[PDB]
């Protein structure tokens, strides 16, 4: 009773090579399941993180390279455009020969970069305003500085679009970095040195004199200013309650509450918002309803911006613009980022050009590339099997509601109701393959040049912003996918109440027809449960079956949810990460993903048990002395095998909403009674604490 096919052989070998059978499963299942993986898969010099997910993503890029690099005579226009874009990207000779000219020619559009201008006040100072400067960077390039403005879905009205105002992100990964001490020290130094080096490059190419000391003065002022702004932002821990974040008010009320003085003049919110929306010819009146996510931040901004000159402010705003473009220029400009990249990611060099280009084209033409990918690599027969798994796990969630004693009867009915309303998306949208006309029409306005990569990416930035801004008076398109198909990931959307599984994740170790059911349920099964559970985590539970931010919880059940979930806040917050120098996980910011992990694996296992009950036992795998209950948890863990560079471990522990794979494995299995039964773990072994957390 042992499988002998070539498929079972490499499946078994993969499992065997990744595990470390010398480790005790009940002491550390990560070391047990991924010990061999760690020795076998050294982090590539161009990778900041390496893992099962990252490996699959690298392998997907190879496929994209194959289907993008060679023109074919029968290529429809949409595909021709994708290949032209790719070709422009990988021609490094053409890029190198242009130096920094594409950026230098463009810089006036954002009111220049004062430190690298001959006479900034003379040339730009006369027509400059913060309203117009922030607006141009926003509406043309999607670069959000000082104040974030975006058109998105209305939290409380999921069919409508509405303007949002929020605090912006920073040049460094998080607000914590701006302490610039200890583990943040090198990053801050490299960040300012990065500014200075680029200022020198641009001035040299412009034929301007180089004053080393003067540049240093201006760029340290940039850092001084961004430090204050960072300190003014609200912590991520205080932004996980969607109900508290939602503040609807009129533009008039915004002007009233959030006045700002810049260069001695009052900031006009009407001017700012209309400088943005006029790009798509939409007027914004004072009665316009607006959603403000960060009122505290805007108030704290008041005494900060008065202290700085237009040169100071523009030096920061244009630097935020320039820092993300320098790697799209010649080698000299690429290399200016070296020390900065290493400080944040630990990587010694940028990844291969063709890899970046494949990813870039995928990111900007997800339907055209999704089409090429699925035709080359995706078995459509997979869809119906995944459909059935989703049905099983959805039903398991609903049945589990009876077991949960911390919910009253009517909250259970509402929860079941939302679970039933969840819509699924699997593989790819059929239209990208079956309807050439629609696909071509999507990219009608795009026209790329073979030898102008930088011009192409500028065109893409404008197009992307214009497309989103135009939605303000339009209803939300229900059928629109929230991801490309050539993606190794899965998603839950609160606003649409839907779960999405693109073709890219429907492969080993997650899922295969040539893979054991134990592995399939432990893999994509757990992921399906994960996404479903997201509809009921600390964020998702606030949205109803139609995607609206409304309270459908009784006071008692809501209180009980918070009590049950608090256990997981403490559990993961107590985890210390050696790769991050002993820093602790953020239990609050990772709560949602941890709730989904813990709920999902339990749902998946129960669904698997039900399957075995009705269909019988499976054939054992050769060379592996484990039953299929144990293979379920082994495959679950190997889905999350991986490691981090120290610099990026520090980065991710402050920015990633997920726990590191290491602790997703330890955390979820510590809370799993079924895991400890499968591996016969003694009570109070590290993997089997007698106190366990439970939400779903
Ligand atoms: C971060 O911002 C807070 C205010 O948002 C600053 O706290 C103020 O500090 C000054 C000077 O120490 C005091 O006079 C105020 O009373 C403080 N206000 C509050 C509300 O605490 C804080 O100093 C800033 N930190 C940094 C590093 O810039
Ligand atoms: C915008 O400003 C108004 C006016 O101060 C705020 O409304 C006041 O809120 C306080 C309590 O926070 C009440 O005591 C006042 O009666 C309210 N006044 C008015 C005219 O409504 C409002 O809360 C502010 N908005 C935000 C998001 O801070
Ligand atoms: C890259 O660009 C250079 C300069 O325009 C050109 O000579 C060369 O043929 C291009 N390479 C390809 C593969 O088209
Ligand atoms: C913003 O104000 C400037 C000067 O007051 C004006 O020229 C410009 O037209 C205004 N923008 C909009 C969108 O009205
Ligand atoms: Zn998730």
């Amino acid at each position: 009773g042992i499988c002998k096919s070539s498929d079972c052989i490499k499946s078994a070998a993969r499992l065997i090579q990744n595990m470390d059978a010398t480790a005790e499963p009940c002491t550390d299942f990560f070391k047990y399941a991924c010990g061999g993986w760690l020795k076998r898969n050294v982090i590539p010099e161009t990778s900041s993180r390496y893992s099962n997910f990252d490996i699959l993503r690298d392998e997907l890029e190879v496929i994209l390279k194959d289907v993008l690099q060679e023109p074919k005579t029968e290529d429809i226009v949409a595909v021709q455009k994708a290949k032209t874009l790719y070709r422009s990207c990988v021609n490094e000779t053409a890029i190198d020969s242009r130096g920094g000219q594409p950026l230098l020619k463009l810089l006036p559009d954002v009111y220049g970069w004062p430190v690298a201008t001959q006479n900034w006040e003379q040339t730009y100072g006369t027509s400059w305003s913060a309203e117009k400067s922030i607006a141009q960077l926003n509406s043309k390039y999607g670069k959000k500085v000082l104040i974030n403005f975006f058109v998105g879905t209305d939290d409380k009205n999921s069919m409508n679009h509405i303007i949002h105002i929020d605090q912006p992100r920073l040049g460094l990964p998080s607000r914590d970095y701006y302490e610039c001490t200890g583990i943040y020290k090198e990053a801050c130094t490299a960040y300012v040195d990065f500014m200075i080096a680029v200022a020198k490059l641009i001035r040299q190419e412009e034929g301007l004199p180089i004053d080393e000391n003067q540049i240093s003065v201006e760029m340290n002022k940039v850092m001084e200013l961004e430090k204050e702004i960072a300190n003014a932002t609200t912590k991520s821990e205080d932004r996980n309650d969607p109900m508290l974040l939602y503040n609807k008010m009129t533009l008039a009320q915004i002007q009233n509450n959030f006045s700002l003085e810049i260069n001695g003049k009052p900031f006009s919110w009407s001017n700012f918002t209309n400088e943005i929306m006029s790009t798509v010819n939409i007027n914004i009146p004072n009665e316009e309803d607006v959603v403000v996510y960060a009122p505290e931040y805007l108030i704290k901004l008041k005494p900060i911006l008065t202290k700085y000159s237009p040169r100071d402010l523009q030096n920061l705003m244009s630097w935020r613009f320039i820092m993300d473009l320098v790697s799209s220029l010649s080698r000299t400009y690429k290399d200016s980022r070296n020390a900065f990249r290493k400080a944040l990611y630990g990587t010694t060099s940028e990844s291969a050009t063709w890899r970046r280009c494949a990813n870039y084209v995928n990111g900007n033409m997800e339907n055209a590339v999704g089409r090429l990918y699925v035709e080359a690599a995706f078995a459509g027969e997979s869809k119906h099997v995944v459909e059935d798994l989703i049905a099983q796990i959805r039903e398991v969630f609903i049945q589990t509601l009876d077991d949960l004693t911390w919910m009253d009867a009517e909250t259970k009915k509402k929860a079941e109701e939302k679970a039933l309303a969840i819509k699924e998306r699997i593989g790819y949208p059929d239209d990208i393959v079956s309807n050439d006309n629609k696909l071509n029409n999507e990219y009608l306005e795009l026209n790329y040049k073979e030898d102008e990569y930088f011009e192409n990416i500028i065109q893409n930035l404008k197009f992307s912003q214009s497309k989103q801004l135009k939605k303000l008076r339009e209803k939300v398109d229900k059928d629109e996918w929230i991801t490309g198909a050539a993606i190794v990931n899965a998603f839950y959307s609160s606003g649409r109440n839907q779960i999405v599984f693109p073709a890219g994740i429907l492969q080993p170790p997650f899922f295969s027809a040539q893979q054991s059911n134990s592995l399939n349920y432990g893999g994509i099964g757990m992921v399906i449960g994960h996404e479903i559970t997201h509809g009921f985590d600390d964020n998702g539970r606030n949205f109803n079956k139609d995607g609206d931010l409304v309270d459908w919880w009784t006071q008692q059940s809501a209180n009980n949810f918070k009590e049950q979930s608090q256990c997981m806040v403490y559990q993961y917050g107590n985890f210390s990460w050696d790769l991050a120098g002993g820093q602790h996980l953020n239990g609050i910011n990772t709560l949602g993903e941890n709730i989904a992990d813990n709920g999902g694996i339990g749902q998946a296992y129960r669904a698997y048990q039900n399957y075995v009950k009705k269909n019988g036992e499976e054939k054992l795998l050769p060379g592996i002395d484990l039953n299929h209950k144990q293979l379920f948890f082994l495959n679950f863990a190997q889905v999350w095998c991986g490691t981090y560079r120290p610099e990026y471990a520090v980065n991710s522990i402050k920015t990633d909403v997920h726990s590191p794979g290491n602790f997703r494995i330890i955390g979820s299995l510590q809370n799993s009674v079924e895991f400890s039964e499968a591996f016969q773990c003694p009570k109070n072994s590290y993997m089997n604490p007698e106190k366990k957390c439970r939400v779903w």
